């Protein structure tokens, strides 16, 4: 019977019905429950779903204000994720930290940038966080090389321009910091699924000073990824820098050139032969 309305508390947030909410806490209700699949509480709830009213209410009936869920995440991370500054400063003021991370070691400030939420960002920075944190992650995840990546990596991946302009012009984002397995945010642009963004993001980065010779899981390189996306434009920008090594094969012994002639790409071939060792370059498809 105490279950059965603890779960109906939940539902109660869920469904946005506050007489319910406040029947149920006053009926003895625990105001702190924790449903078994994700730890998720009343709080977790209403705060993910922006409702302050909510989330007031749980307060004033003795809920835990930095209570987590079993990934670690509090009731100040979900108003990252959620965009709220309103619940960012009101959990501050009970007790979370600007710096606080889950267990997977995404802070508030990451999980702006993930969510591409430029309010919570930019309040967040005004009030400390640090902005170049590497996430800290479970030990049994560090030994597979993961962790380690910046919030500036995260808007990279997600596609988010203006956080990531935010965060290179104006917070002081570390353009070449590297996660756990050695990418930095030029590899992780390069890997994102949405190819709105992905031109203009390689170009901001490439701009504050990207490093491209760096390598992501299998070998790949910023010119290998560039070429598998078919991007002219960005193949000829990598080819502008420096220090850029065109003959780095991948795991798989390929090239950009190689890969470049498989699928059938004339003018990023002949662009790619022409920086190298061969004389014959204009015939290769
Ligand atoms: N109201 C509710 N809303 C949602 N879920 C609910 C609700 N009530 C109950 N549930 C139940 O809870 C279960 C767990 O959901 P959870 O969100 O609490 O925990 C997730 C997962 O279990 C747990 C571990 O997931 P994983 O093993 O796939 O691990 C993911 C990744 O491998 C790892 C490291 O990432 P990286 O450093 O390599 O980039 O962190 C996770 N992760 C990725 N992006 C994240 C992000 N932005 N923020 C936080 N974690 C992130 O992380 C939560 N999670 C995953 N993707 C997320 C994302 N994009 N944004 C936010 N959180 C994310 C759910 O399965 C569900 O049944």
């Amino acid at each position: 019977a105490a279950v059965e309305d603890n779960h109906l508390l939940i539902k109660a947030v869920q469904n946005e019905d506050v007489d319910l909410v406040q029947q149920l806490l006053e009926g003895g209700a625990n105001v702190n429950f924790q449903e078994e699949e994700g730890g998720w509480t009343p709080l977790h709830n209403a705060v993910q779903m922006s409702r302050e009213d909510i989330v007031e209410l749980l307060l004033r009936h003795g809920a835990d204000p930095v209570l987590r869920k079993k990934n670690g995440a509090t009731p100040f991370l979900l108003a990252a994720i959620a965009g709220s500054v309103k619940l960012l400063k009101l959990f501050l003021s009970k007790g979370a930290d600007v710096n606080e991370c889950d267990f997977y070691g995404f802070t508030a400030f990451m999980e702006a940038a993930v969510y591409g939420k430029v309010k919570a960002l930019k309040f967040l920075y005004k009030r400390g966080a640090n902005v170049n944190l590497r996430r800290k992650t479970k030990e049994d995840q560090e030994r597979l090389r993961k962790g380690g990546a910046t919030a500036l990596m995260d808007a990279a991946e997600k596609g988010h321009v203006e956080v990531l302009k935010i965060l290179l012009d104006e917070m002081g984002a570390d353009v070449n910091a590297c996660d756990n397995m050695g990418r930095n945010a030029l590899i992780h642009a390069l890997l994102s699924s949405d190819d709105s963004d992905v031109e203009a993001i390689t170009h901001l980065l490439l701009d504050h000073g990207a490093d491209v010779n760096v390598r992501g899981e299998r070998g790949k390189t910023p010119l290998i990824l560039a070429v598998e996306k078919k991007h002219l434009g960005l193949v000829q920008r990598l080819l502008e820098q420096e220090h850029i090594e065109i003959n780095d094969t991948d795991s798989d012994g390929k090239t950009a050139l190689l890969l470049a002639v498989e699928l059938k790409l004339k003018k990023i071939a002949e662009l790619l032969c022409k920086r190298g060792a061969s004389t014959d370059c204009g015939d290769l498809v």
